């Protein structure tokens, strides 16, 4: 028993990380194969960073302008070119680390490992959850461009992120393995309006089947309310509606615990409409939206 | 710029994951060099539990009866002891996956990685603190015996933590890599009394260090406080006594962010008194005591 905000082991992933450096901006890199990934932001100085062209930007570049070293050899690159928001560095010897992956575009509310490097270096790893706006409440400084996003199924590596941008307001910005942004983003140094985001309604409702499960059982009540009733209530509090193909994703947990799906929206509704009144639920105060029905199964199932 | 409980990087640690199993029971065990470290009562049954003799039941185990396989490879025990909880397994093949590793006994309030396993794969990775009464809120199931908490100093592993046991009590307790169980527990089914716990109060004020160094400043006030005046708040909310030593710790997050180890202690002291008034700090609505100043400082700086 115990729950708690679990990230993927990295190992597979410290395997691909590699520095890329070009002129004098130094990021990380995706190293999958015979091919380096990463921003094309890489290719700018604070000078271009306003409105870069990244397209011209990109012309005054060969490739023995990007330095790509893995720990510390020097890898030599043979093609560039760029997708999207991504530049794939084309070197001349496949990763002999080169995991099974797969480049996926994950939805919103679903969750990910990220694994924060500086230099090419691993320095820790987190689980993340895509906001319903498309950013994420990450952990990044200076040098953490290229850190990448995943899932990992037994032995295939899923990337769905690379890291691009802190926005003004502190949050994280994106894009997919495709260098296409998550939400309305752009690679540009201005103001940039991250939509209103609401809580993934789907994740507290499996976070309150972990608690149940892990014998957090005091906010379980009486009642019991509909779709409708309880959609009304996700309304007030800015919590995404909630749909029968949730409810079906949620069928599981509901097994489990034996307490109906809309009986728990009715614990949902009431700790809403009343709050916690200063008690815990799993260790936390608030309300839980980053762990996926599937993320509570795969945690109090044990599935490696 | 963002907080979160972020763990090492897993890799290292990854490649020490073995499988070991005796008659009916299966654990982890961690190989590193040409040894097998595991807990003892991988030896036991259901039977044995209640109050086992291990010298007893390791006397009718030879080499051969413990099974060791990392990922598909059989190992070869050539030779098996045991020192204090931990069995100590020879193999006839060193790991060349072994990294530069510690054996280290952590202080309660410290924090570590711990890389939950079942059959000796990997699942996840979390950051946990070791309590002050010497237990770990971990995420722990069955088969997860012989997971191994950590830290890494660049390219060094000092290995603090493994896993033993879950008490009645949902909390988990478990050995230094030498065996020694951290606080007064026994590896046997009994009812066994973890002692009383306590806030980790120089791990608090590091996380509002960390809260200002993210924009989150709404807690500081026009306040201070004493050692001794804080003490007394301290002593009434059953968090840790502050001491000059821990004042010193704090030194650099206090010249980061120019604000007085005893001002923030005024902070705290309000919080204590007032609650969070339905409000968060780095995304939380309780204090947080899971982050030592150190841990502050590597996640606010980028150590890799
Ligand atoms: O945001 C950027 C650079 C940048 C600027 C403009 C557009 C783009 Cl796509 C990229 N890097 C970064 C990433 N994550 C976190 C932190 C930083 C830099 C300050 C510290 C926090
Ligand atoms: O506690 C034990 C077995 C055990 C029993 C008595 C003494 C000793 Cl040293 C070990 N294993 C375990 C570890 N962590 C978590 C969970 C479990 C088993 C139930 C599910 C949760």
């Amino acid at each position: 028993s115990g729950f708690r905000k679990m990230a993927f082991p990295s190992g597979k992933v410290e395997g691909c990380m590699v520095q890329v450096t070009c002129g004098t901006t130094t990021l990380n890199g995706l190293w999958l194969d015979d091919v380096v990934y990463c921003p094309r932001h890489v290719i700018c100085t604070s000078e271009d960073m306003l409105n870069p062209n990244y397209e011209d930007l990109l012309i005054r570049k060969s490739n023995h302008n990007f330095l790509v070293q893995a720990g510390n050899v020097q890898l030599r690159v043979i093609g560039h070119s760029m997708q999207n928001c991504v530049l794939k560095l084309k070197v001349d010897t496949a990763n002999p680390k080169t995991p099974k992956y797969k480049f996926v575009r994950i939805q919103p509310g679903q969750t990910f490992s990220v694994l924060a490097c500086y230099n090419g270096s691993p320095s820790g790893v987190y689980q993340c959850a895509m906001r319903p706006n498309f950013t994420i409440k990450g952990s990044f400084l200076n040098g953490s461009c290229g850190s990448v996003g995943f899932n990992i199924d037994y032995d295939c590596v899923s990337f769905c992120y690379m890291h691009h941008m802190e926005l003004p307001t502190g949050v994280h910005a994106g894009t997919d393995l495709e260098g296409n942004f998550y939400g309305p983003f752009v690679d540009r140094q201005t103001a940039q309006a991250a939509g209103t985001d609401t809580t993934i309604t789907v994740n507290v409702l499996a976070w309150l089947y972990a608690a149940v499960i892990n014998g957090d059982r005091w906010f379980l009540n009486r009642f019991t309310t509909t779709l409708n009733d309880f959609n009304l209530v996700a309304m007030k509090y800015n919590y995404e509606p909630l749909t029968q193909d949730h409810v079906d994703i949620l069928g599981p947990l509901s097994a489990q615990t034996g307490i109906a799906v809309l009986d728990m929206c009715a614990s949902l509704k009431e700790l809403l409409q009343n709050g916690m009144n200063g008690r815990t639920i799993l260790g936390s105060a608030l309300l839980e939206d980053e762990f996926t029905p599937f993320d509570v199964v795969r945690q109090c199932s044990g599935v490696t």
